[PDB]
C-alpha cells in the first residue's frame, strides 16, 4: 500500500524494485529496461514494440544503441535498444500520485552515449535515484540512436534522416501515455538534457510532432541554434560513408537503398573524427547530426518557437563550456610552457569567420583580444580562446534562444542560469543528478551545496514552472527572463541576493548579433 508492485502499461504489466530509503518508511521504486518501441531497422523510423504476457521484470539496464567505442575502433549496444528507466518516490504512509515527472536526455555529441551514463565511484551517472527523492519527482532516462545509425541523411525523402529525434519523440509520448500507472501527472511533463541532450530537448519542443506532449523544459549548455546541431550539407557526408564502406554514390536513391542494407557496424564506423592534426576547427567534423527534413523538423530552429508559446523554459551555460572544443583547437592552453599568440588566435578566428572574409576575421579578433594590450599575460590569453569558444558554441546561441523563446511566449515562462565552478568537475551534470550526495567520498560539503540548490531550483520548476516555488527551499529568487531585464542567475557555491545578475558578456552578444551580421558576406 506504500509501494507499486506490478504496474498495468500499455504493453503489459511491469515489475520493478523497491529500495527503501531511511529509516522511518521511505522508498523509491525502480524500473529499468522497459521498451517503448519496436528493435530498430537500420535507417527507418521507429516502430511501436508488441504487448506481453505475464510480467516484465524491469530489473536490469538495457542495451544501448549501437555506437563507436571512444577509442572509435570497434562498437557496442545492439540494434534493440529503445528501451527506457522510471525512478518513482514513495512516502511512509501512501502511494505517489499526480508526480511531476522529468525526462532526461543525454549528451555525446549526438554519437555515443546511453540512459545511465558514465560508472563511476559504484554510481551511474544519470541514476535518477536523488533528484527523484530529493525533489518528489518522477524521472526517466532513455536510449535513442545515434552516430549514423541515428541520423545519416541524404537531405531528401530517400533518407530523410532524424532517426533518433524520432525515437526520444517515441520516449516521451510513451510517458504521457503510460505514466499515471507509475504515480505521475502525464499533464506535467518537464524534459531536462545537457550538451547534445540539451540541444535535443530544445528541438523537441519546436517540434510540431510534440504539440500538446511537453509541459516545461531545461536545456543545459546547448540549444537547437547552436551551430554543432544542424548540419546543413548531409548529403556530402552520406556520400563519405558510402565510399568507405563500398556503396555507389552517383544515384541518391540507389545509395540510400545499398546504405540500409550495409553491416550497421561498418556504417557506425565509417568515419573517424581526427583526433590530432586537424585542418579546421573540431566544429568542422560534427558530421551526424540533424537536419532540417521538412518534417520532424519542418524548417530552421528559429523560425518554430511558437511551437514552445506555452511550454515553460530554463536555458543556460557553464562558465566555461568551451574549453572541451579550445582544447583541440590550441592544444596549448592545456600546456603550461607552451604560449599561444595572436598569430594562432587570428588563425582559429579566422577559420570560424570564413563567410565574411578577412574583414569578419579582423573585426572578431580585435574585440576578443582589446584587452591584451594592458594584460599580455598567457592566462588571459588562453582565457581568452576559451571565452570565443565558449561564445560562439554555446552563450550566443543559448541567449539567441531566451530572447525567441521570450518574444514567442504567450503562458510560458523564461529563465537563464549560468553555471560557475570551480569528466571534469566544472561540469553541471553531476550536481544536478545528485552525485556529491549518491557518492559523497568524492565530494567536498560546498559540492553539496551547490547540488542541494540545483535540484531544487530544478524540482521547483518541474513543478510549478516557478524556480522559487514548490518543495524545496531556494538561496536566491530566481527573476524570471525578459527581452527588458535580461536577468540569469550566477549559480555557485555561495548564493544570495546578488546571485541575480544582468546582461551576461552584452557587449559580446552585441557584436555576434548586429555587428558581425551587418557585415557583407564574401564568396
Ligand atoms: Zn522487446
Ligand atoms: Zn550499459
Ligand atoms: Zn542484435
Ligand atoms: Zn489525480
Ligand atoms: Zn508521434
Ligand atoms: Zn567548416
Ligand atoms: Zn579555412
Ligand atoms: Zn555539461
Ligand atoms: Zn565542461
Ligand atoms: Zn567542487
Ligand atoms: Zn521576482
Amino acid at each position: 500500500q506504500s509501494k507499486l508492485g506490478a504496474v498495468y502499461t500499455e504493453g503489459g504489466f511491469v515489475e520493478g524494485v523497491n529500495k527503501k530509503l531511511g529509516l522511518l518508511g521511505d522508498s523509491v521504486d525502480i524500473f529499468k529496461g522497459i521498451p517503448f518501441a519496436a528493435p530498430t531497422k537500420a535507417l527507418e523510423n521507429p516502430q511501436p514494440h508488441p504487448g506481453w504476457q505475464g510480467t516484465l521484470k524491469a530489473k536490469n539496464f538495457k542495451k544501448r544503441c549501437l555506437q563507436a567505442t571512444i577509442t572509435q575502433d570497434s562498437t557496442y549496444g545492439d540494434e534493440d535498444c529503445l528501451y527506457l528507466n522510471i525512478w518513482v518516490p514513495q512516502g511512509r504512509k501512501q502511494v505517489s500520485r499526480d508526480l511531476p515527472v522529468m525526462i532526461w536526455i543525454y549528451g555525446g555529441a549526438f554519437l555515443m552515449g546511453s540512459g545511465h551514463g558514465a560508472n563511476f565511484l559504484n554510481n551511474y551517472l544519470y541514476d535518477g535515484e536523488e533528484i527523484a527523492t530529493r525533489g518528489n519527482v518522477i524521472v526517466v532516462t532513455f536510449n535513442y540512436r545515434v552516430g549514423p545509425l541515428g541520423f545519416l541523411s541524404t537531405g531528401d525523402a530517400n533518407l530523410p534522416g532524424n532517426y533518433g529525434l524520432r525515437d526520444q519523440h517515441m520516449a516521451i509520448a510513451w510517458v504521457k501515455r503510460n505514466i499515471a500507472a507509475f504515480g505521475g501527472d502525464p499533464d506535467n511533463i518537464t524534459l531536462f538534457g545537457e550538451s547534445a541532450g540539451g540541444a535535443s530537448v530544445s528541438l523537441q519542443t519546436l517540434s510540431p510532432y510534440n504539440k500538446g506532449l511537453i509541459r516545461r523544459a531545461i536545456s543545459q549548455s546547448g540549444v537547437a541554434l547552436s551551430p554543432w546541431v544542424i548540419q546543413k550539407n548531409p548529403l556530402f557526408w552520406a556520400k563519405k560513408v558510402a565510399e568507405k564502406v563500398g556503396c555507389p554514390v552517383g544515384d541518391a536513391a540507389r545509395m540510400a537503398q545499398c546504405l540500409k542494407v550495409t553491416d550497421p557496424r561498418a556504417l557506425t564506423l565509417a568515419y573517424k573524427v581526427p583526433l590530432a592534426g586537424l585542418e579546421y576547427p573540431m566544429l568542422h567534423y560534427v558530421g551526424f547530426v540533424p537536419v532540417i527534413d521538412g518534417d520532424f523538423i519542418p524548417d530552421d530552429p528559429i523560425n518554430l518557437y511558437a511551437n514552445a508559446a506555452d511550454i515553460d523554459y530554463i536555458a543556460g551555460t557553464n562558465n566555461m563550456d568551451g574549453h572541451i572544443f579550445a582544447s583541440i583547437d590550441m592544444p596549448a592552453i592545456n600546456k603550461g610552457n607552451k604560449k599561444v599568440t595572436e598569430e594562432d588566435f587570428y588563425k582559429l578566428v579566422s577559420e570560424f569567420t570564413i563567410t565574411k572574409g578577412l574583414r569578419g576575421a579582423k573585426t572578431t579578433f580585435d574585440v576578443y583580444t582589446e584587452s591584451w594590450a594592458q594584460d599580455p599575460s598567457q592566462e588571459n590569453k588562453k582565457k581568452t580562446v576559451v571565452d570565443f569558444e565558449t561564445d560562439v558554441l554555446f552563450l550566443v546561441p543559448t541567449e539567441i534562444a531566451l530572447a525567441q523563446h521570450r518574444a514567442n511566449a504567450k503562458s510560458a515562462k523564461t529563465y537563464a542560469y549560468l553555471f560557475s565552478h570551480p569528466a571534469d568537475h566544472a561540469d553541471d551534470i553531476q550536481y544536478v543528478f545528485g552525485k556529491p550526495f549518491a557518492t559523497p567520498t568524492g565530494y567536498r560539503p560546498q559540492d553539496r551545496t551547490v547540488s542541494k540548490a540545483m535540484i531544487a531550483y530544478w524540482t521547483n520548476f518541474a513543478k510549478t514552472g516557478d524556480p522559487n516555488m514548490g518543495d524545496s527551499a531556494v538561496p536566491t529568487h530566481w527573476e524570471p527572463y525578459t527581452t527588458e531585464n535580461s536577468g540569469y542567475l550566477e549559480i555557485t557555491k555561495k548564493m544570495g541576493s546578488s546571485s541575480m545578475k544582468r546582461s551576461l558578456r552584452t557587449n559580446f552578444l552585441r557584436y555576434w548579433t548586429l555587428t558581425y551580421l551587418a557585415l557583407p558576406t564574401v564568396t
